């Protein structure tokens, strides 16, 4: 596969989300880049529909790890990538501990000169008074190492991973992840070793900004398999 070439510079990026969560439904737009020769992603998203009904760190893991940095040494790992332009389906499951759980399905592939993430999403069984639809949750997210397991029985890679929001009262918040993801065309994909991504996210807002918004900062970077230009 050719498609890790379509990300050697600075790539604009669109996300699209349609979101109900116990039937509070949202959208949810954002833009803005991905350099994955640094892995960096820059993006600035916006409820379209007023107000947030969940809150933003809990969508962070659905709002491109195509724009992972792979070493070198393990360019060959790198699935997301092979599978572009035309793209991969990626689904989860996340399930809030003590509360209710979301089911995404996304399409991230090239439209344009554009990478696009576009994602449906499904919330059920949530408290009103909880963590989420409650919106008890810091404004921040922890750092994260996430394990990547090829899945041969689809021609695709999956991963699960834990991770732990602040709550505003001192304690932790956990959201288990089940992650799929199988390619859209039936090109050549790369089938990784087991390795893991390593991100980092700072949150913050918009000064002149008066819709309800997130700009964010990531950085994703593949590590786990061994040697590599000392």
């Amino acid at each position: 596969s050719k498609g890790e070439e379509l990300f050697t510079g600075v790539v604009p990026i669109l996300v699209e989300l349609d979101g109900d969560v116990n039937g509070h439904k949202f959208s949810v737009r954002g833009e803005g880049e991905g350099d994955a020769t640094n892995g960096k992603l820059t993006l600035k998203f916006i409820c379209t529909t007023g107000k947030l009904p969940v809150p933003w760190p809990t969508l962070v893991t659905t709002l491109v790890l195509c724009f992972a940095r792979y070493p070198d040494h393990m360019k060959q790992h790198d699935f997301f990538k092979s599978a572009m332009p035309e793209g991969y389906v990626q689904e989860r499951t996340i399930s809030f501990k003590d509360d209710g759980y979301y089911k995404t399905r996304a399409e991230v592939k090239f439209e344009g000169d554009t990478l696009v993430n576009r994602i449906e999403l499904k919330g059920i069984d949530f408290k009103e008074d909880g963590n989420i639809l409650g919106h008890k949750l810091e404004y921040n997210f922890n750092s994260v190492n996430a394990y990547i397991t090829a899945d041969k029985q689809k021609n695709g890679i999956k991963s699960n991973f834990k991770i732990r929001h602040n709550v505003e009262d001192g304690s932790v918040q956990l959201a288990d992840h089940y992650q799929q993801n199988t390619p859209i065309g039936d090109g050549p994909v790369l089938l990784p070793d087991n390795h893991y991504l390593s991100t980092q996210n700072a949150l913050s807002k918009d000064p002149n900004e008066k819709r309800d918004h997130m700009v964010l900062l990531e950085f994703v970077t593949a590590a786990g398999i061994t040697l590599g230009m000392d």
